[PDB]
Order: C-alpha cells, then sequence, then structure tokens
C-alpha cells in the first residue's frame, strides 16, 4: 500500500478565522490567549480533517500567524537587536518583525523586516536577517514552536511529519543586515547546523519519526561552492539520535543540482512533477537503496480537478524505477498556496465547479491515488473523475472558435507600431505641443468610496447616483491636479477595487470565488481570478470613466490599463493550455480596449506591467527567454494598433533590454544612452532638492518627463510634492 502525503495546508482558515482573530489581537480587541485558543483550534480542525480524509502523512509545523519562515528566525534567535529593547514577549517580537512598530525620546517608527515573494509563487516570506553577531540558539522560553505543535497533534491521537525550512534554503534566501554588508549569509552554515541537530533532537524525543526538511533553493541557479553545502549540512544533521529526513523541493526542476544531492544520507526526496514531470527518471535513477521518493503529482498552486489517470501514471513510472514500497504520492508543494474549500462557494454554476479543487478537495484525490496505484479497486472515483475531465476539455467555455482564429493573425505587424518613435514623436508634438520637462503622474490618488459601491450593489442607489459621485471624484482629482499644473493627468480610478479583478470581471473566460482566498503576506489574502477558458472582451472596460475625465479638462487624460501578463500572474491560470497562448489572449483583448479608449478621444493610455519580474521562470535559460519574449510581444500586441500620435506609457517600480521590447513612448522608472523614446525617471522633499536630483540626471534634456515614484500619503504631502515637482520643471524651461 502506497502512502498519501500533504506537503503543508492552508491555515487562514475556511472563514478567513486567522485573519479576524489575528487583526483583532493587533487593534487591542482580542487577547493573546485568545489568538493562541484560535490558533490551536485551527491546527486541530485542519489535522482532524487530514486525517479523516485518510492522508497517512499529514504535515505539522506548517501553520503560521504570519510567516513560517520568520517563523524560523524566531526560533533560531536570528532577531535583530532593534526588535529586542522595548520588553517584549517573544510572540510580539514576532509581530513587531513582520509589521514593524510604532510607540509614541523621540517615537519609535521600527520598519519591519523585507516582505520577498516566495520563488515564483504567490505567497511573501519575511526575509531572514543576519548579522557578524547573530549567535544562533533555540529559544526555549518562547516554547519550540515545531515541538508543541508536534505534541498537540499527537494529543489528539494524529502523528505527524515536522516541516522546517532547511539550513542551506534558509541561510541563502536570507541576507546581510545594514551593519553588517559583507557577510555572505551561506557562510553561517557551521554555526546554524548545531541548532538544527538540537532541534531535531528534541523532535525525536518527542515522537517524530519522520521530518519534511524543505530545500527548494535546488530548483534555482545554485554556484558550485552552494552546492557542496548539501552533503556537508546532511551529513551533520543525520544520526541515530534524531527523525528520519525527507529532502523536500518543489517550483522546478532539481537536475543541474543533481550532484548535489547524489549522495546524501538523507531518507528520502520528494519533487514536484506538476510543474516538471520530466525530471523523474534522472532523479529517480540517484536514490541510494533504502531511500524513499514522494512523487509530488497534485497541483498544490491551482484550483483544477486532478487527472487521476494521468497523476496516477506519473506515480507508476516512479513505481517501475524504484519500486512500491519507495513511492509515496503527494502534493506537488505545500497547498498553502491554494484555497481552503470548494465547498463555500455559493455562486459558481456546478458544471464549472466540477472542474475544480481546492486544498480541502486535494487531500481525497491524494488518497484516491494512492489507493489506485495500490491496487485497490476505486473504479467509481475513477471514472467519476474521467468524466469531468472528459467534459471540461469538450465544453464551450473552454474553446472559442473566434479567439482562436483570431491567435492565428498574430505576426509581426501586429506586435509592431507604424512607424519607428522618433517619426512617432514628431506627431506626438504636433498633437500635444507638450512643453521640456513635461510632468506627470504615475495612477493613484488619496475616504467614503466603499459606502457608496455598496449601496449600489444593493440596488439601494440608481446608477445614476452612483455615477455623480464616481464623477465628483474624477473631478476634484481632475482640478487639483490642473491647479498644481501638471501637463499629463490621471482620473484617480475612484471606479476601480483591484487591477486585475476590474478587467476580469469584465472579460469572458474568467470565473470568480465567493470564498477561493489565498494568504499573500501576514493578514493580507488574495482572492484571485480563474482564467477557465478562451479570453475575450465583449465591450468597453474603462472607456467611460476615462471619456469622462478627458471631458472636464484641456489637458491630456491618460487612460489607465493592466497589462496581460499581469492579469494572468495575479489569476490562476489554465493548466490545459500554455501561460504563452493566455497572455496571448489577454493581449488581444486588452488592444481591442486600446482601441477604443484611442477611438473616444483618449489618446495617451498607460499599460503598466507589475508583475513582469514576478514570472521570471527560476532558471536561466530557454524558458525565460522564451518567457521574456511573449511577454513584450503580448504587451506589444496591445499597444500595437494606435495611431502614431497616440501615446503609450509604462510605469515600472522593479531589466533595460526588456522595456526596450515594448516600444512604448515614454517609461516611467522608479545608463541606456542610444535609446530615444522617452523616459520619466522617479523622483519622489525640496523645489531645490528636485531642482538637485535633475540637474545631476541631466549628466538627455529632450527625453526626460518628470514624475513620482509610485501612486499618492496624504493631501498637504502630495500636494507640497506635486507643487515643487511641478516648480521646479518649470526653472529648466
Ligand atoms: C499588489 N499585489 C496584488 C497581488 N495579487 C493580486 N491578485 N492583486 C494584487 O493587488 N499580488 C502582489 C501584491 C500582493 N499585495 C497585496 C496587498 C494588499 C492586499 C489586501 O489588502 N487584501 C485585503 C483584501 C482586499 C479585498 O477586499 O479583496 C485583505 O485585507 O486581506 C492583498 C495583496
Ligand atoms: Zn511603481
Amino acid at each position: 500500500m502506497v502512502q498519501s502525503s500533504v506537503l503543508g495546508f492552508p491555515r487562514i482558515g475556511g472563514q478567513r478565522e486567522l485573519k479576524k482573530i489575528t487583526e483583532a489581537y493587533w487593534s487591542g480587541k482580542a487577547t493573546v490567549e485568545e489568538l493562541l485558543a484560535k490558533g490551536k483550534e485551527l491546527r486541530e480542525h485542519n489535522w482532524k480533517l487530514q486525517q479523516k480524509a485518510g492522508v497517512d502523512i499529514i504535515p505539522s509545523n506548517d501553520f503560521s500567524y504570519y510567516d513560517q519562515v520568520l517563523d524560523l528566525s524566531l526560533l533560531f534567535n536570528a532577531i535583530p537587536e532593534r526588535y529586542t529593547k522595548f520588553d517584549l514577549a517573544p510572540i510580539d517580537v514576532l509581530f513587531a518583525m513582520g509589521r514593524g512598530l510604532q510607540a509614541a525620546q523621540a517615537a519609535v517608527d521600527v520598519t519591519a523586516l523585507e516582505m520577498v515573494k516566495w520563488f515564483d509563487s504567490n505567497y511573501h516570506y519575511v526575509r531572514p536577517t543576519f548579522s557578524h553577531s547573530t549567535e544562533f540558539k533555540l529559544n526555549t522560553a518562547a516554547g519550540i514552536k515545531p515541538v508543541d505543535e508536534f505534541n498537540e497533534a499527537k494529543a489528539l491521537g494524529v502523528q505527524t511529519r515536522p516541516v522546517i525550512l532547511g539550513p542551506v534554503s534558509y541561510l541563502y534566501l536570507g541576507k546581510a543586515d545594514k551593519d553588517s554588508l559583507d557577510l555572505e549569509p551561506i557562510s553561517l552554515l557551521p554555526k546554524i547546523l548545531p541548532v538544527y541537530k538540537e532541534l531535531l533532537q528534541k523532535l525525536k524525543e518527542a515522537g517524530a519519526e519522520q521530518v519534511q526538511i524543505d530545500e527548494p533553493v535546488l530548483v534555482l541557479d545554485l554556484p558550485e561552492a552552494v552546492q557542496s553545502k548539501f552533503k556537508e549540512a546532511y551529513d551533520a544533521l543525520v544520526g541515530a539520535d534524531v527523525p528520519e529526513l525527507i529532502l523536500t523541493t518543489y517550483f522546478g526542476d532539481v537536475r543541474p543540482n543533481l550532484k548535489a544531492i547524489e549522495n546524501l544520507p538523507v531518507a528520502g526526496f520528494h519533487f514536484d512533477f506538476v510543474r516538471v514531470p520530466e525530471q523523474l527518471d534522472e532523479v529517480a535513477s540517484i536514490l541510494k537503496d533504502g531511500q524513499t521518493l514522494s512523487a509530488g503529482v497534485v497541483d498544490g498552486r491551482n484550483i483544477w480537478k486532478t487527472d487521476f489517470a494521468k497523476a496516477s501514471a506519473v506515480v507508476q513510472k516512479a513505481i517501475e524505477k524504484v519500486g512500491k514500497d519507495k513511492v509515496v504520492v503527494a502534493t506537488s508543494s505545500s497547498l498553502l498556496h491554494t484555497p481552503v474549500d470548494l465547498e463555500s462557494e455559493t455562486k459558481l454554476d456546478a458544471v464549472i465547479k466540477d472542474w475544480f479543487s481546492f486544498a480541502t478537495q486535494k487531500l481525497d484525490e491524494v488518497v484516491v491515488i494512492a489507493k489506485n496505484v495500490s491496487g485497490e479497486d476505486v473504479s467509481k472515483q475513477l471514472e467519476a473523475n474521467a468524466a469531468s475531465i472528459k467534459a471540461r476539455s469538450e465544453s464551450s467555455i473552454t474553446n472559442d472558435p473566434k479567439v482562436q482564429e483570431r491567435l492565428t493573425t498574430i505576426n509581426e505587424a501586429l506586435a509592431t507600431r507604424k512607424a519607428a518613435f522618433p517619426e512617432r514623436l514628431t506627431e506626438q508634438k504636433a498633437k500635444y505641443n507638450l512643453p521640456l520637462f513635461p510632468t506627470t503622474t504615475i495612477g493613484s490618488f488619496p475616504k467614503d468610496i466603499r459606502i457608496n459601491r455598496n449601496k449600489f450593489a444593493k440596488g439601494q442607489i440608481t446608477a445614476e447616483e452612483y455615477e455623480a459621485f464616481i464623477n465628483k471624484e474624477i473631478e476634484t482629482v481632475v482640478r487639483f491636479q490642473e491647479e498644481i499644473g501638471l501637463d499629463v493627468l490621471v482620473h484617480g480610478e475612484p471606479e476601480r477595487n483591484d487591477m486585475v479583478q476590474y478587467f476580469g470581471e469584465q472579460l469572458n473566460g474568467f470565473a470568480f470565488t465567493t470564498n477561493g482566498w489565498v494568504q499573500s503576506y501576514g493578514s493580507r489574502y488574495v482572492r484571485p481570478p480563474i482564467i477557465v477558458g478562451d479570453v475575450s472582451r465583449p465591450k468597453a472596460m474603462t472607456v467611460k470613466e476615462s471619456v469622462y475625465a478627458q471631458s472636464i479638462t484641456s489637458k491630456p487624460m491618460k487612460g489607465m490599463l493592466t497589462g496581460p501578463v499581469t492579469i494572468l500572474r495575479w489569476s490562476f491560470p489554465r493548466d490545459d493550455v500554455s501561460g504563452k497562448i493566455q497572455a496571448l489572449q489577454l493581449g488581444l483583448a486588452l488592444r481591442d480596449e486600446v482601441n477604443d479608449l484611442e477611438g473616444a478621444g483618449i489618446t495617451v493610455i498607460q499599460v503598466d506591467e507589475p508583475a513582469i519580474r514576478e514570472g521570471l521562470p527560476l532558471r536561466a535559460g530557454k524558458e525565460r527567454s522564451d518567457y521574456l519574449n511573449w511577454a513584450a510581444q503580448s504587451f506589444r500586441v496591445a499597444t500595437s494598433g494606435v495611431e502614431n500620435s497616440t501615446q503609450i506609457h509604462s510605469h515600472f517600480c522593479y531589466d533595460p533590454n526588456h522595456i526596450k521590447a515594448l516600444d512604448a513612448d515614454v517609461v516611467s522608472i522608479e545608463e541606456f544612452s542610444e535609446y530615444p523614446n522617452h523616459i520619466g525617471l522617479g523622483l519622489f522633499p525640496s523645489k531645490q532638492e528636485f531642482v538637485s536630483r535633475i540637474e545631476e540626471i541631466l549628466k538627455p534634456a529632450s527625453k526626460f518627463w518628470v514624475n513620482p515614484d509610485c501612486g499618492l500619503r496624504g493631501w498637504p504631502e502630495v500636494k507640497e510634492s506635486l507643487t515643487n515637482m511641478v516648480e521646479a520643471a518649470k526653472e529648466f524651461r
């Protein structure tokens, strides 16, 4: 009988209980005991769910109040001193590191540690931060979270497998603090290993027989000298006095690093065969006698019902290489990255809901697959699964002939402007006559809003009253900008709740959930859109508010759009067609929008792709350069239908060559000399500080726009700043 395994379970709660209790604790409404009681109730509920589903290997220490990497930093005393001088008990040191700390000496405003994207998932972890003076050690009176949680589950009669981030990944994903700029985190390895060993011994003494030790940096391009550290670390940790170690990898391909793990004393490995099924043969063939192979075949980052027949076949290949006794059916990664429970959806059509599985359902999928490859009769589940998979692949939701046919029209001309920039600029100058050092802003501006969204969705106020409120907000914002004297304006987007869902709602091919929440960072969660089929845009999405904003001023009003790659990356994508295809479909839908904007007189249009870098494939090579090419192609498909006098803008927070590939008229960036398309380097503060910072960037005149850093912060600050920025632009004129 082949075992089933889950690498981690989302902890937010089916009703976002974790968010509610933590935010209550932070605002003084709940006590720390109330906090802890809710956490314990969440963990117990999630363990019992997993046991009842029949999962064999059930994780502990996957729970967190904020972030699991932060939890380890607190456990190992990677705590910078500044957080320690306020008499905070350890759980409050933890929160102080995660979210910062303010006290009424002058006031304290101690900033949080940095938030970092966890690989290419949509989760963010708190950066481990080390100094030359870091003394790594266990903190017994803080409680040892993985020991305590292991024991809690055991007392419920649930044997679990503690999960911790391994020492190489933990140090390598961390960074040197300000006061220790030359420190290489990985150099700290000999100092941290004794703390890992101690932790593992305490887990063993409590009854833990296996531990999942995550080494996800093995899917990254690692220097050779980092590669050798795996043999060192794991030779030091393995022994009679510790649990068996299952070295766990996800999100990518470990083959370039196989030599690093081919002679390890660990008890087994886990690999992600959803993202990289093709590494199976080579990773299997380095397993030593006795080592087990955990085959990650149930996607931990997407919401589609698994094809039981294909997932079992992947598992059956593993079984053929190393033996039925040495394979485990697993989720590809932690279920951290999926929503909690499909059964909470109250509005989804049953046809569509038949195609999905969220975390709770994925528990049943790993069990049924495990039974299937072990020889049990599960033909009824197999048949029902095959029926769902079949229905999806034949549905019209998925296949729209017009979109298919439109994809066949994509070619170079469709992704190229009618003329090159220099010629375009001469028509743009005749049209706008913008003065040199033109001034604009990047988008957002500074209460009552949701109040009016609300009575409108319940039909209490007409579309008529709703529109006048929107238009009054737009009005305020436009007049404010005019009185400051900005040259190119924005409307403020009071009509928009969310950069991606605002578009997804208005596009075919999308479905939406009531409860599909995923933790993004801390207590902040996202409810991503789902791409279910071929995307098209039946009609104008933004034209109305932009046309109204443009009508009350003789300054150029920017249209504002989100790009195709960002819409794709902050949605749950289809798993039946490539990312590329989904991006080009989005490019084409956005092209209709850009063209309608231009048609309605909105001939300055900003299109932002803030997710481009998060989507970078994890290793260098063909997949990465293909991604950068199609990403840019998709942007150009959206923006290349316009006349020469229409001005495409794009704004970047974050590689100059990719930016160049977009051929935008104006790029706002928050030493590429021979590049004609114009740039606004972000400046935001004195008029003279402005005067200084521009003067020094001087060291090209006709090419510089002036603008802030990213969206706007209180009215007096924005005003004073914006007004100072404009004054500075005028001197130079
Ligand atoms: C800009 N970001 C973003 C994204 N993904 C999506 N889909 N949308 C986004 O705006 N990924 C990267 C980053 C994530 N940052 C954030 C920041 C705040 C909240 C947030 O405030 N969430 C609210 C719920 C908002 C709502 O009502 O939907 C919360 O309090 O949990 C979420 C993600
Ligand atoms: Zn920005």
